[PDB]
């Protein structure tokens, strides 16, 4: 584990730790959620990221950050 970051500065969902919160800085400014890419509006965003279900998904896999992935978002083909 690590010390947790500071509040994303979009949607004001607490990030956990250190990649969830750059992931938040990135897919906030676009209002799409970090976890299930919802496509929200600037004030659906901080509702839905603070009610998401696949956040919880997500971030019980960034306390296993010893894998692979980071962003699902950023991988393509
Ligand atoms: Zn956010
Ligand atoms: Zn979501």
């Amino acid at each position: 584990r690590e010390l947790k970051p500071q509040t994303c500065t979009i949607c004001e969902t607490t990030p956990v730790n250190a990649i969830d919160a750059e992931m938040h800085d990135l897919n906030c400014s676009y209002n799409i959620c970090p976890y299930c890419a919802s496509r929200l509006t600037s004030d659906g965003l901080a509702r839905h990221v603070t009610q998401c279900p696949k956040r919880k998904e997500k971030v019980e896999e960034t306390e296993l950050y010893l894998n692979l992935e980071r962003i699902p978002w950023v991988v393509r083909k």
